[PDB]
């Protein structure tokens, strides 16, 4: 007979044992790519020329990460971002909107760097003993002995038994004893030593600020830079995000603040930080050293959940293809990782060291891309939106009711995409957050909303450049055609097709009260 | 306390939605479920037809069992008199139909005066024709002349609504004995379950009835014992040309109907449960088992269903219906009925008003007590291989009218089709469906909810005047009826063009 | 053409199970629903009895709003009497309850006056004096009308409405004296003798249980009867009083409470909480409340008593039309059905057989009704919502019962076999609703009559004396059941069903399930 597209089959089962069963790895996947790909930017990424290509791959967000290099240095990769991304500008049918994140630094501890003598690291052995030391002529003099970190009151946190994680968690120590300004360690699990490396307190409330005067500085200058959102590192409480939010002030006022979950504090008091915040990234690389790894899953299928619940982006990251920083081809667990984030129902997906520094960024990206697509056609999304639907009841939102109604009438004529009219994005995330199968293409003359439009699932979005038609009429059915065009030169339906369009009746209409089922032309 | 049932509305389950019912929870002032009623000596003068049609009446019924064409001819004039008495008003003025329902193949007895027939007494069943009037305790004339050769001995025969019964002993003459007795009056329905009946699907008479009706103009024609798909194409092919617009609802009253359910549905505009007949034709204890099948179906298939007989019969004679009718009529809405029905309780019966009137009150009480959100999701389910337009139309509108509590959808339709698309996903809300076809208003009103509405305004240049024009009307209408005030909301479905072929435009508007 | 509904019964949707009904899937013999059977002139002979039990009836109701304790005496005698004529069979032997129905705090007129018609017509419009002189109480007429509620001017006010004959006729309060009413005929009709009157708006202040009620009740335990139906119970204090009046000596007699106003569906769950059952009491109830609710109020009840696993019954006017007539209306057909797919437990009789032309006739058609509707239930989402509502209880029984009930639907077993004593087992097992008949084997004739409360319990009487050896014991009891179950044609040899037991004397419940091959 005919295998159907996009896992359809396995759509129309009645529970989700049969649509386990129906997935048929010959259904082939749609064009379009709905999960958001954030990618970091570092010496391997970095030129336009790369950048040029990690767009045209699917990268989506830029993210400059702060716990690393000058103001300087982030201001040429934030210039290098831009010019790739203007480069194609010249065809507005395809030119694809590119968002800039900033990723405080935020509290973390550090070593120092290992001594000038001796090998390039040390070896800190099962059983040894290690002195760590806060005493500043030992910063650039760490050995296998004497071992300097960068937090001062690390002394007034940590009790005698106490473990310390150094080198993303590789090497734990246990403190014996405790100096007035010193910790004597044993190494409980060894391994070589580096310099500058991550150091994790997992026992201990660390009583660094949510906001240093470092993150102050680096949060300024991201408003003078314009970027479009922050993820903000390590957050713990509500008030942590109101800091932020005062820092980046009146000025920075439609900055999204995406807050960081990395620690048990934040998944504690997870409900209160995401009601504060726009957004939600599962930080999976601290998280798996301050709570036990193998209850990450937990946090993560558990945070996913609540954001979708709540309508608000989420983010899964970290380590998702991590064998591609130096091999071509990711291990069969990344492969699962990427398709399983999605599955949960991540709004973006995450690149690191994978695009920051390794021998295949291009790879990556790609990767990403590919697994994608065929999870998100692997939803089952029948009871995802029933399950919202329930979820969000209490809600009688006139722009949810059309949201939702948008989305049925989109699985039920298997439309090819859905067609949103916005300026503030509002009615296009609505409709992100019910989870149609068919791409959303939001036409909006805010570049910003464009740029931001990429924390949602399934936004496509598309900046209109045309002056304000005199007509209302014609000034919808201008952007509408800018949709149909990008939708075909993307070839994400074609002449006879069906789609949702979604539109105001008024100029006034404070959000998309309109929603129609029209061919494609 | 939620009106409307909508703390059970909420539930997650069956059982918890029904824990939840509650008696203080106020149903809307629209009422979705279709009136049909019989008309009869008692309900017959413009008078009473006015009270009525005020009373909640949506169609006439006609029955042509009895009665000659100058008599229906006569009721058919006065129902229009009282339709029309109130139609220059736009904003209050109720369509009506009128629905001819036809003799079919019915097996009668002669004329008597009454007989007493009593337990193990001795009766002959005779085919001569000096017998027609002269029908007594001993010899019983009938006018099926085919009978021997369908009956067996130890076959049952019933009398007079399956209240007689008599078993065949030996067999142009049946000697039956007496099983259940009573009395015996004239021209009274003769059954034979288990029989194949070999009468024609459409006689002589019901011929010229049918042509009657095109003539007369009627709505919609319920075919009496239809058997299978081939009746349906036999009453359609007499209606003809001329009569191409006229709804066939085919009643299900015996086995084979039963059993060919699926070809007669296909066949058929909609269906009625003929209950009447079914429950003698198959064991009374089954009959609620093919009214759930049949009303299922039809509702799978969005086509309109009727549940009929002695739903309120007790009223015939009461004031008050018993709780077993109270029951009756809650479950057949709850069951997914588009129209309930009255016969006797209208046609010849006291209480013909209050009666109307009771059908109102249970169908507003149970129509809020469904569950809609699973019954949405079930019937989405069912009709998942179908990707129709105005389907996705119908499903997103009455899923957004469920979102925000919608007042009610407003449809603009010529044909009925949008229309009838909103209705088969059973929104909560009426559908005010304003429409310029004056036969598309009263055949409307075969489907739940849906509120017909005739546009009698010339046709305004501008498009989108012609559209706002209908859509006020609709609003005045809903205000007028209770059914919304200003500030309320509405899910409102219109044409983008004067050329598109369905409604392929929904909105949320507010009521002005 | 898979018989018991089964193809219905393996629906994705409940939409699916209705398409999927079929009038040609026939019934299994079992008949889970309780028969309750008002008894009265044209059903108290012992001869019309023994046909009554062979029929179906599985309790007797005797109505206490009239007759003398002589009366009813006589009445519980003759059932006793039918009961036991069947006693020389154990394998076919039919326990039947006996259930005593209270006259509670009705309201009522007086006799018609000796001249003139025998009815006076009360037409629309015309004056009406309410008197409480009982000079009048049998001398009522189309101008004064005697009734029985001494309190009634203190409750009602100019404006009330009162209804009388089963809410037939209904006058309006016009006027009050210090001891009359004159009142306007509202909804007029012909007026009889003795006639139910209703105050729907009043806060009537008759007692919950009146001196006479006191009486009956005291006969009751003294006629051992097996169960209370409580009349007008508007709240838990009022069930409190009848358990406090049955006392010590009648604490094993379940108190069943009506739920016939609109205080008590608003008090319901207390009087759930109370009580040991429900009536649905639908005459009074549709009365007191808009008739066009009384379907909201029966499934909301039967609901909520499905969810505590406790006793529901739907009552009155279920097939009223075969009073008069040997068949039934097609709006009674359904409504018996629709009552047993709700969830009732049992279903009743009144005047059908109290005082109707067809009494056997109507007991065997909800029987008929019955077995199709039993079949019909989508029992699959039945226990899945049931098992969703009672999930924050562990009890262990209730596992050992979902556990059989799930392994009943799986392997389609011919019945459930319980022993025990107090029934506990048992009523666990029926609260889960399997589609198959529970056999419940027991020694305690009580518990044995008391069990008809409970849908699918068909108890048996165990009359052997206990073997020493508990296995045996139990074989020996096990073994009546198959014998029942043969008897009956509920199952055959080579049939399978799930047999519950304790697997020692000790047991406090049935821990022990297997599924056992009939011999
Ligand atoms: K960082
Ligand atoms: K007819
Ligand atoms: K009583
Ligand atoms: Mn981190
Ligand atoms: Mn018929
Ligand atoms: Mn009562
Ligand atoms: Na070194
Ligand atoms: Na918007
Ligand atoms: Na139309
Ligand atoms: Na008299
Ligand atoms: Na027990």
């Amino acid at each position: 007979a005919f295998i159907q597209t996009q896992q359809l089959h396995a759509a129309m089962a009645d529970t989700f044992l049969e649509h386990k069963c129906r997935l048929d790895i010959d259904s082939a996947p749609i064009t379009a790519r709905n999960t958001g790909i954030i990618c970091t930017i570092g010496p391997a990424s970095r030129s336009v020329e790369t950048l040029k290509e990690m767009i045209k791959s699917g990268m989506n967000v830029a993210r400059m990460n702060f716990s690393h290099g000058t103001h300087e240095y982030h201001a040429e990769t934030i210039k290098n971002v831009r010019t790739a991304t203007e480069s194609f500008a010249s065809d507005p049918i395809l030119y694809r909107p590119v968002a800039v994140a900033l990723d405080t630094k935020g509290p973390e501890i550090r070593t120092g760097l290992i001594k000038g003598s001796g090998t390039a690291e040390v070896e800190l052995k099962k059983g040894a003993t290690l002195k760590i030391t806060l005493d500043n002529a030992y910063m650039e003099k760490c050995d296998e002995n004497i071992l300097w970190l960068d937090y001062k009151n690390i002394c007034k946190v940590v009790d005698v038994g106490s473990k310390v994680y150094v080198d993303d968690g590789l090497i734990s120590l246990q403190v014996k004893q405790k100096g007035p300004d010193f910790l004597v360690t044993e190494v409980e699990n060894g391994g070589f030593l580096g310099s500058k490396k991550g150091v994790n307190l997992p026992g201990a409330a660390v009583d660094l600020p949510a906001v240093s005067e470092k993150d102050i500085q680096d949060l300024k200058f991201g408003v003078e830079q314009d970027v479009d959102m922050v993820f903000a590192s390590f957050i713990r409480k509500a008030a942590d995000v109101h800091e932020v939010r005062k820092i980046l002030g009146e000025k920075g006022k439609n900055i999204k603040i995406i807050s960081k979950i990395e620690n048990h504090e934040g998944v504690r008091r997870f409900d209160e930080i995401l009601e504060a915040s726009d957004g939600i990234m599962v930080a999976r690389g601290d998280l798996g050293i301050e709570i036990p790894a193998e209850k990450v899953f937990l946090a993560q299928k558990m945070i996913i959940g609540r954001c979708n619940r709540a309508g608000k982006p989420v983010i899964c990251a970290t380590q998702m293809l991590e064998s591609m920083i130096k091999k071509p081809r990711p291990t069969r667990a990344e492969g699962s990782d990427v398709a399983n984030a999605v599955l949960d129902g991540a709004d973006c997906i995450m690149l690191s060291g994978e695009t920051a520094k390794g021998d295949y960024p291009l790879e990556a990206v790609r990767m990403q891309h590919l697994i994608a697509r065929e999870a998100e056609a692997a939803m089952f999304h029948r009871k995802l939106f029933e399950e919202l639907a329930r979820a969000s009841s209490q809600s009688t939102d006139l722009m949810e009711a059309m949201a939702m109604g948008s989305v049925e009438a989109s699985y039920k004529c298997l439309a090819a995409a859905l067609i949103v009219l916005t300026e503030s994005g509002r009615s296009a995330h609505q409709v992100a957050r019910y989870r149609p199968r068919a791409p959303i293409i939001a036409v909006t003359r805010n570049h910003q909303t464009a740029r931001q439009a990429h924390l949602y699932r399934g936004i496509f979005p598309v900046v209109c450049k045309d002056p304000v038609q005199e007509a209302w009429a014609e000034d919808v059915d201008l952007r509408v055609n800018l949709a149909m065009n990008v939708g075909k030169a993307r070839g994400f339906f074609k002449k006879g097709d069906v789609v949702i369009v979604l539109t105001g009746w008024r100029p006034g209409s404070g959000f998309t009260n309109t929603m129609r089922v029209v061919p494609v032309p």
